[PDB]
This record gives C-alpha cells, structure tokens and sequence, in this order.
C-alpha cells in the first residue's frame, strides 16, 4: 500500500527497515529515486520464508546490490533475530539495531506531520473520517499511542521528541489469535475477523440483561452490555489440542459467537487500558497502531466505542492506515537521515 | 450443614427469621440467623429447593416468620419468582447490589475479628486489625469485575469494571481444558508453567509479554491442516496470571485516578488461593511501587448478602 513521497536518497544506500515483534515482521523500504514508500508484512515463523522476501525485495527494488543495502532492525526482534539478519547477508553494507520506542514515535510523528488520508477516525453511525493533520503543536500533541502486537505498548507523546512508556498489557493480539486458533480452529487472523463478524457473543457472554432484567441504569449500563465475557460457558489427561477441545463439546459453543466474544473482551479491555492511561495524563487522542485493527470494521467500532464510552464523549480513537508500520518508519527515517 | 458462622450479637427486635440471598449471574449465597441464635451463617451453593430446607431446618419451618431479602440481579430478573416460591413468607425485599456490597465490606471492616488480611509467598498472610481505613477501592470479583469507590460511611459509587472477570477464566478454562470445577483449575495452575503458551520478554528479546501468545505459532489439493498440543497446567496458570494480572491493573490504574491507597478485593474469585492472592497482590505492589496495598477477606464472597443481611434491622 505504497505512498508517494519525496526522499532524500543521499549516497544511494538502500535503506531496508525491519520491525521484528513477536509474530510479525514489517519491512519498509524505498527504491533509489523511486519517491516511493513501499511495506510488505510476513510472519517470523518460516525463517526461510521471511529471510528469502527480504532478498527478493534486494533483487527486486536494489537490482540486486547487496554491497549499498543497509537492514535496519527495529521492534523486540530486533536482539533475537540480529545473528540470522547476519549469516543471512553476509556481504552487505551494514546491519543496524534502532530503539523501539523511538521508531514507533518517529514513524507515527512521520505519519501524522507528513503523509496524507493516513489518520482516521471509524465508527459504525459516522463512518471514516480522514483527519488532515499533515495541514501545528498544539492541536496534535498530547497523544497516546496504543500498539497492539503480540502484547500491548502505550507510549505517551507531549511534543516533539518528548515521549516515554507508560504501562502496557499481556492481553493483546496474540492472546486473541492464540485462544481463537486453539478453540476454534481458525486457520487466519483474518478467518477470525470474518467469524467474529457474523457471530452473536450472546450465546457465550452474559450481559448485563441476563443478570438484571433490564438496564442497570444506576451504574450506566444497558441491558445490552456485556458483564461477564464467556460468562455463559462454564454453567454449560495432561494435554488440550483444538481436536479434543472439539471431541469434548461438539457444537455446544459455535466459532462465530466465539470469536465475537473474545474480540469484544479483549478490544474493550485494550480500550479501556487506553482510557485510564488516558485519564491519569489529561491526554484526549489516542493512536491505534499494529496490525490487530487491519481496516476492519467491527474491530475499529469496537475500540472508538470502548474509548468513547468510558470517556463520555471526552476522548477519541483514531486509526492509521499504515498503522502496522509506525516502528519499520521510524527506524527507516533514522537510516535515511545517516546516508 | 452449615460450616461457616460467625458469633455476632445480632438484632432480633422483630422477632423475624432474616434470610438474605445475593443471586448473582453464577453463583447463590446466603446469609442468615436464626432467631436469637447470636449466630450468622453463611453457604454458597437446586437453590430454591436449599432456602426451604433452611426454613426448615434453622427456622422450625415456619415461613410466616421468615423475611427474605434479595440482593444482586435476580431479586429483579426474578422477584416475582421469590413470590411464587415462597408464598405466605413475611416479607420478600430487596437490596441494591452496589449498597450491598459496601455494607457489607464496612461491617466486616469494623465489626469483624481477623477479617481483613494482606497476603503474599513473600511474608505470608498478616492480619490487619481495622476492627481494634477510608477512601478506599473495593473490587468485586464474581462473573465480571465492578470497582468501587468509598470515601466515607455512605458515601460510595460504582466507578468502574470489566467484563474480564471470575466467569472468563472459569469459561475459558471449561471448555479449553476440561475441568470440572474452579478447584481443578486452581490445582492445575498451581503446578503449571505459562512459559509454555506465554511469550515471555526473554521470548521477544519472567515478565509475560503476550499472554497465550506462543500458541497461535478453493478446493482440498494438499495434506489436512488437522493439531499442537499444550499442556493443561500450564493453560490453567497462563489463564489465571492473564485475568489476574489485568484485574490487579485495572484496580491500580482506578486507584491512581482516584488518590486511593487501599484496595480491598471482593467476590468468589480468590477463594483464599495463595496463589491468586499472591497474584493480586504483586500487581498492586508493583504498579504503585509498593505505595498501595492489596487487602483480601476471609468472608469475600458474602459483602452483598451481610449487607442486605443487615438492612433488615
Ligand atoms: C464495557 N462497558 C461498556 C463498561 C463500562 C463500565 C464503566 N462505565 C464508565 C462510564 O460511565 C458508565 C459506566 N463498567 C463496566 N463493567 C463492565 N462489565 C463488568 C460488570 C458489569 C455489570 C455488572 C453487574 C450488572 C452485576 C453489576 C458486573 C460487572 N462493563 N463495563
């Protein structure tokens, strides 16, 4: 999902950024002369796999001259996977490791500052909106940046080159993706998405209905919102596989259901994680970034909805459309300043 | 039979046989004494069935002397159902959940010897003698989580909650694992390793960055995708640490917001398991940097039933 924009290619050196997590890698780069910025995702699991896109994209988009590619390794993976990067490339021009913390900031702040239709607010009554922040200081920061990954990163934003950890969370895109493989069997992260969509979390969740018989409307909350999330499942040998999880139950609790379910609980408890972090920083715009949100619908409203309810009205999510990407941008900034 | 009681000198000025039930989404408990008994009785349990044996039992089954409060959301799912269980009572009423609970909370606070305990694998358990306090968070673990906040005797609100509560890790670990009861899972997550379904930091580069995150990793043409295995111990471990961690964050976080210091958990979620205590515990101790406190109750599960308990006289 390729952009324009006009770099400086300086000595010509191909600047190929690498956020490594813990399931994904994000690759970002710019053919010399090209103006564009070109990203690729691929999973870390098939190291031959992911090793051979990152010499294809040098074939490709660098005719093959490894002696000017420098690799910028940036996110967790960077320390893991530096010893692979090496043996892998043996003959090019340098391998370099950039914080984090300072790649996702400096690709988010490159993203918001410069590059147009890419902030976005969803919900399921407004639709997209594009913000035009690449149009000063005091109307973009303070901000929240929420990176869900494998796990959750917040990381507050107070102005340029001001930025800090605040804390994150276990429960992220990896505990959705790891409790819907096991328990549905769902093959993708996107065969989740598409379940979750048709399914009706009500047959799995209590709701605050189920347990009143209406409203609670003391405390704020209709009938319709959830109050025990896979409340309902309980009430109906060493190891546990999707397999004996199917022998064991059938078509008791359907895949659909599940998967709404669990995208709700996890999506609402990541909103609210980003509302208190919110609330304790007076900070109103918070920045979904990751590949967990991937432009889907249900997911987006899901947040907006969570942040916005929590808040009254006060705060606001919004999306990237190359929200994957904010840590390999950064770190690729960061190459591109050096040559 | 009942085996758990508390010698109180209670009021008996109604002469009335006061049977006060909490009727949450999943579990039923009720507080009662029999008339000038001093004693106050408290079961956790079919259930209808169990408050005419009661009756029978602790109040020589006479149901015109017997008044039953209701608190949680079956005293209004199902108010009328108490009528037609229990015609010719003397009294059905109700309690509102929120005020249940801290009721029921302050009178354990203040009425009740060695009550309230701090416990951690550290230092083990100390009893903390607040009956010899506020603002204070309560948050009450039963299928979700509510949190609430008290500055002073009758002075409280419902400031927060989460639906990632008691009924999640029970549902999930049902169905994932096959456990029968909340006691299987705790054992099985007293012997389990998470490392085996989490990505610990280490994992990335014991701290848990994705919690079950290590378990993820047109037409038939090729082999059955069919498969990997985990181990149900450690499923049970990983799970209670996830809901745990995020419960004890989610208590820090409205602590911060709210300048409280102390943090009382409530419900029939720790069940005065070490291990789920000590959970608890260390998220609030490292979070606040060991500025706020995590509190536990040898009566947790009972806070909205003694407080309806209580609103009869
Ligand atoms: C997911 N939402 C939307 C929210 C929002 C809030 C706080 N809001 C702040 C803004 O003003 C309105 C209130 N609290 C929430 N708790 C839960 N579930 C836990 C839960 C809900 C209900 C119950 C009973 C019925 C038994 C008492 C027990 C546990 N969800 N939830």
């Amino acid at each position: 999902q390729e952009i324009s924009y006009n770099c400086d290619y300086g000595d010509n050196t191909f600047n190929l950024a690498i956020d490594i997590g813990g399931t994904l890698a994000k690759v970002v780069f710019s053919p010399i002369h090209s103006n564009r910025l070109m990203f690729y995702t691929i999973e870390t699991e098939k190291i031959d796999k992911f090793m051979e896109l990152l010499h294809s994209i040098i074939k490709e988009h660098n005719n093959g001259c490894y002696r000017m590619t420098h690799i910028i390794a940036t996110g967790g993976g960077a320390f893991k996977f530096y010893d692979l990067l090496y043996e892998n490339f043996p003959q090019i021009k340098g391998i370099s490791r950039f914080e984090e913390m300072e790649g996702l900031i400096h690709g988010l702040d490159f993203f918001i500052h410069e590059i147009p239709d890419e902030v976005f607010t969803y919900n399921d009554q407004d639709g997209e909106r594009i913000i035009p922040t690449s149009s000063d200081s005091k109307a973009i920061y303070p901000y929240l940046l929420v990176n869900i990954g494998s796990g959750v990163s917040i990381l507050k934003v107070t102005e340029p080159n001001n930025f800090s950890r605040v804390g994150g969370s276990s429960l992220g895109g990896g505990t959705l993706w790891g409790l819907l493989s096991l328990i549905t069997g769902a093959q993708t992260y996107d065969q989740m998405l598409d379940w979750a969509q048709e399914g009706d979390n009500s047959s799995v969740d209590m709701l605050v209905g189920d347990i009143y018989g209406t409203d609670y409307n003391k405390i704020g909350l209709k009938s319709s919102a959830i109050a025990s999330s896979f409340g309902k499942v309980f009430q109906n040998k060493l190891y546990s596989s999707h397999e004996s999880i199917e022998k064991n139950n059938g078509q008791m609790f359907k895949n659909p259901d599940i998967c709404k379910s669990l995208l709700f609980a996890i999506s609402n408890n990541i909103g609210q994680i980003a509302y208190l972090q919110a609330k304790i920083n007076n900070i109103q715009n918070i920045y979904f970034g990751g590949s967990y949100t991937r432009g889907h619908l249900t997911t987006m409203n899901t947040l907006s909805y969570a942040i916005n309810f929590w808040s009254q009205g006060s705060k606001q999510a919004f999306f990237l459309k190359h929200e994957g990407y904010l840590g390999a941008m950064g770190a690729f900034l960061s190459a591109s300043r050096h040559s």
